[PDB]
């Protein structure tokens, strides 16, 4: 799975529109209305002449939250808050999290809920990530406007739609409430009001409407296309960034005329590539089979792309330019052309070893071990000799920093016998294999200065020293890329910079012919004549006649002046291929700096981090413990290498600039690299908003405000924050439609300290790091404003607030249980009351006694009181304490305050002319608590009639504290007034834009209250693909 | 393999689980029969003696 990730990921769905109504929250009718009633004439009521109202004709209307309840929309987020009215219970929405371990149906843990609103704002916000979308007008033909603009809505029965969204266009013949409150708005201020038509017989650009909605979710979406135009680019730029990627080789065109408004958000902050190179890497850390088909696909286009190919026959010629006499054992010639053994299949591992050069922050490519001499080498032996050559030219292509200890341990191995040198120790001596070298402690200190190599006992060895010393290849770096649109993701070196571990220089001319001044051929003359030095031996001689030492330094002066185009195209034309195949990589490239010679200087690890330790909050402090290295060796063969580098050739007739003209035009026609752009923003969107959120449950090092702090919650540890987050990255991908991996390399750890940094440290003990900075995220913004909001209007989400007082009371009094009088309500610093906590011991009572329990001061009362408790004391005490109390509270005179802090309620209604009674409701609620769960409180409220009624006895269990009927809408919409019961008219504040005249159009009462009516931009951008409007030319 | 893996319920009260643990390993207990029976062993010792 991962390496799939790797070379492709899925792109999120970022840009959805919207058609329906800018809405959230929704009026409903709990109870019907009387309008067949004896007191007036039913001639009197608008609905016996079906007008349709804007609002509910009902006894009592509600608010509740349904979340694009009157949308209509091109794509699902699927994620809907749903509430049924308060008439239902509502538990369903408040036990989805950590609820797992309740056996009633009916009831759900207290210590959950703080988890589960939380979850629940999220939900809220990712529901409403849309944009806008322009429909179309009429003009009113009848006179209830003065000819305004009305909007049309598509899909079936829109002639509901239009009494619903404009209130202000109702006639009014009545004293009715609603008539009263239409009177009194104004009139000026229903449909459209604004248009950018910018050219004649077009779409306008944008709409600013007046229309039914609520302030929260318009703020939403406001943030939203806010985010979406700053990640906005024009088709010029786009034009300038392809120039500049193919470094002259591709021509793009553009318009140039006034055009219609587009929408292709795809630039993005540097800091943001910089994260999702961080996390890839520790996403990708210690495996090969990640990262080897990267390297082969890499590989494969270069062939595609490079006009170079490798003719092995260049050597065999040169092989069969000699002849030796049909009078002896041993040849040169047959040993070379044995050794090479070409059969031009392995051009691949030509191709991997300068992908590599990409790469080496996290791959190393080094030679594999059977490359070397089985046993060791001797100089006397022929195959030994031209192994040490085979080696010597392979070994400077790798990226491994000790290639150049481990080619002059291969010439001192092959020496043993003939000079010795002196060593460190005994373990790594002159006879250690090569391979066995492979750290810079390993480095010999007589390789470090030349005074310990003795120039009259080993003067080979001096010489090859001093030749490696100062001819070897020296590193360069190359320009690539367009940060303008791509920006870059260079951690350690500088943006729009390659480096490389062989020096470049570019062509003047575009139809080359042979030159042997690059750098390659240089360091071959080397190796051919330091070769013929120690051949020419009269040492080695003996056991080979004279005529064998004038052939050796024939065939090296052979291979010595071969003409081979492999090196000078290295020098030109290789480094330009890969800065313009670099900016389309799917995983772009990652460098540490090379370095020649310098072991002080050689990078020894490559560290990440993901978590912080204890007590330590700065990441520079815990970096440098909290890291775990990356990186895994790749094996090459040498032989193929090697025959790459003698046997290369161009095409016949080569014009450099329209072959790459021809060759690199179809691959700029692709545009994957727009897709990752928005493929990194949403991960750095998404771990901002998974700080964010669990941050409010548990304790951790960044500042962030907290406002949910009044709901209950449970010791988190570390098992319930991952489990929080699993929650959040489901509900992220599910939202964005990814179908692959996200945060999940983060939640393989405690997720309550996370931060993200890499570095890397040299082997003098010199470290260096990178913090990336966070970007800002508008998902974690929009939540804390639902919390904002939810902080007030906490009661449209069905959740009431403060504790109860359990008590009887018994009066014909019509108020309402969610606001009660004050003298009904005691608390702890009310004289006379009893506060108990942990230590409550009952003691029975003897004789006639009355039985008592144990107070805080140690004094032991009876069973009547104001007492106070907190809830768990009930909780893990239930059945005694019911079995104790219960009759004394139905009977008696106890009365007793629990402290819940939040609850979800339930509303019953009755006919306040006949008798009532709570008790069942109570004790079922009371007899239903258990250890871990707790069932929604039952309030008894009286309906509410517009005439006169007559009184009958009522009796009330249940209290709350505080004012908790706040998603009361008008009662009586549709009588002239209220006679008896809770009286209430329709909410001013929320249509203030239309009551109050002298208000500005665009104000907005968040958080404090939610307007019901908006003002609304809606646009008509065009959303096209790249191709469509740059276009190259074939 | 026991200390490098090992975690707790994401819903765990300690007051909770001990009660429920406690509770039925203590309606079982046999502590007073130990007391007697280690009375009458210290007797019979001396006895013997």
């Amino acid at each position: 799975k991962k390496t799939a990730q790797l070379l492709h990921a899925d792109t999120p769905r970022l840009v959805t529109w919207d058609a329906g109504l800018c809405t959230s929250f929704k009026i409903v009718p709990i109870v019907p209305a009387q309008v067949p009633q004896d007191v007036l004439a039913y001639t009197f009521f608008t609905s016996s002449y079906a007008i349709q109202s804007p609002f509910p004709e009902a006894a009592v209307s509600r608010i509740v939250v349904h979340t694009r309840w009157a949308s209509n929309v091109d794509f699902d987020r699927d994620s809907s808050v749903i509430m049924a009215p308060p008439t239902e219970n509502n538990i369903h929405l408040f036990k989805q999290l950590l609820n797992t371990e309740t056996l009633s149906v009916r009831g759900a843990n207290p210590l959950m809920f703080r988890a589960n609103v939380l979850h629940m704002l999220l939900e809220f916000v990712l529901d409403n990530l849309y944009l806008n979308r322009h429909t179309g007008f009429s003009q009113d033909h009848t006179p209830f406007t003065e000819g305004a603009n009305l909007r049309s809505l598509p899909g079936p029965d829109a002639e509901k739609w239009y009494s619903i969204m404009y209130p202000t266009r109702m006639g009014t013949p009545n004293v009715s409430k609603i008539c009263n409150f239409v009177a009194s708005c104004v009139r000026n201020r229903v449909g459209r009001f604004d248009r950018a038509q910018m050219m004649n017989g077009a779409m306008s650009e944008w709409v600013d409407v007046f229309e039914t909605s609520d302030a929260l979710t318009v703020s939403i979406r406001g943030r939203w296309m806010a985010r979406l135009a700053r990640m906005n680019i024009n088709p010029t730029e786009i034009e300038w960034a392809l120039t500049e990627c193919a470094q002259g080789y591709v021509t793009v065109t553009s318009p140039y005329a006034p055009s219609v408004n587009r929408l292709m958000p795809y630039r993005i902050s540097n800091a943001e590539r910089q994260i999702s190179q961080i996390i890839r890497i520790m996403n990708i850390g210690n495996n090969a089979t990640v990262i080897q088909p990267v390297l082969q696909d890499i590989s494969v286009l270069l062939q595609r792309i490079s006009p170079l190919q490798i003719d092995p026959t260049i050597i065999s010629n040169t092989m069969s330019t000699v002849s030796e006499s049909t009078t002896q054992t041993l040849s040169p010639a047959s040993s070379i052309l044995g050794k090479l053994r070409p059969s031009n299949s392995d051009f691949s591992s030509f191709r991997v070893a300068l992908a590599g050069w990409l790469y080496n922050g996290v791959v190393t490519t080094v030679i594999d071990d059977s490359s070397y001499p089985k046993d060791g080498g001797s100089v006397t032996s022929l195959e030994n000799l031209w192994d040490f050559f085979i080696l010597a030219l392979a070994l400077p292509l790798t990226t491994d920093p000790c290639a150049p200890v481990k080619a002059f341990m291969t010439l001192a191995n092959m020496m043993v016998g003939f000079e010795t040198i002196p060593m460190d120790n005994q373990i790594y001596t002159q006879s250690r294999r090569a391979s066995a070298f492979s750290t810079p402690h390993t480095w010999p200190r007589c390789f470090m200065n030349i005074q310990l190599i003795s120039p009259i006992d080993a003067p080979i060895l001096r010489q090859w020293a001093e030749i490696i010393h100062r001819y070897w290849p020296n590193p360069s770096q190359i320009r690539y890329g367009a940060p303008n649109v791509f920006g870059s993701a260079n951690l350690f070196t500088p943006p729009e910079v390659l480096l490389l571990p062989i020096d470049h220089q570019p062509a003047n001319v575009t139809t080359p012919t042979l030159d042997f001044t690059n750098e390659l051929t240089n360091w071959r003359a080397r190796v051919c004549e330091l070769m013929k030095n120690l051949v020419d031996n009269q040492r080695y001689q003996p056991g080979w006649t004279q005529s064998l030492v004038s052939s050796m330094r024939g065939t090296l002066d052979k291979l010595k002046l071969i003409k081979s185009m492999t090196p000078m195209y290295l020098q030109q034309l290789a480094p330009v291929e890969l800065a313009v195949i670099a900016p389309m990589l799917p995983f772009p490239p990652f460098q540490v700096p090379y370095v020649r010679l310098d072991r002080d200087r050689v990078p020894t690890m490559v560290g990440v981090t993901r978590q912080s330790r204890d007590t330590i909050t700065q990441p520079a402090l815990s970096l440098s413990t909290t890291n775990t290295t990356v990186g895994v060796p790749l094996a090459l063969d040498a032989r193929a290498i090697t025959v790459a580098l003698l046997s290369g050739k161009y095409p016949p007739d080569l014009v450099t600039n329209v072959w790459y003209a021809d060759a690199i035009y179809p691959m700029y026609a692709d545009t994957e690299v727009f897709s990752n752009l928005q493929r990194d923003m949403i991960t750095c969107e998404a771990v901002q908003t998974l700080v964010t959120l669990v941050a409010q449950i548990s304790e951790t090092q960044y500042p962030v405000d907290r406002y949910l702090d009044w709901i209950p919650s449970l010791r988190a540890s570390a098992a319930t924050a991952a489990t929080f987050a699993e929650w959040v990255n489901t509900s992220m991908k599910t939202a964005f439609d990814l179908s692959d991996m996200l945060l999940e390399p983060l939640l393989s750890g405690d997720p309550r300290m996370t931060q993200l940094a890499i570095q890397y440290q040299q082997y003098n003990g010199r470290t260096f790091n990178i913090i990336p900075e966070m970007p800002g995220s508008v998902i974690a913004d929009c939540v804390q404003l639902t919390a904002e909001v939810f902080n007030h209007e906490y009661n449209l989400f069905g959740i009431a607030r403060g504790d109860i007082i359990i008590g009887r009371v018994q009066s014909t009094h019509l108020w309402s249980p969610l606001a009660p009088p004050p003298d009904l309500v005691f608390d702890r610093d009310t004289p006379g009351v009893h506060i108990f906590g942990r230590d409550c011991r009952i003691s029975f009572g003897m004789n006639g006694a009355a039985p008592m329990i144990r107070d805080e001061t140690g004094l032991m009362v009876p069973f009547e009181g104001n007492w106070i408790f907190p809830l768990a004391l009930w909780q893990m005490n239930t059945r005694y304490f019911n079995q104790q109390f219960d009759a004394w509270i139905k009977t008696g005179e106890l009365r007793i305050r629990i402290e819940m802090g939040a609850y979800p309620y339930m509303l019953h209604y009755y006919d306040p002319r006949q008798y009532a009674n709570a008790w069942n409701l109570t004790s079922a609620w009371l007899e239903e608590i258990t250890p871990t769960s707790i069932p929604s409180v039952p309030f008894m409220v009286p309906i509410s009639s517009d005439h006169d009624i007559s009184s009958a006895p009522a009796v009330q269990y249940i209290i709350s504290t505080e004012y908790n009927d706040r998603s009361l809408f008008c009662t009586n919409s549709s009588s002239p007034q209220t006679i008896a019961g809770p009286d209430k008219h329709i909410p001013v504040e929320r249509y203030n834009i239309l009551t109050n005249p002298d208000a500005p159009p665009t104000q907005i009462q968040l958080p404090e209250v939610v307007d019901l009516y908006n003002v609304v931009t809606r646009y008509a951008y065009e959303t096209p693909p790249i191709t469509a409007v740059v276009m190259g030319v074939p």
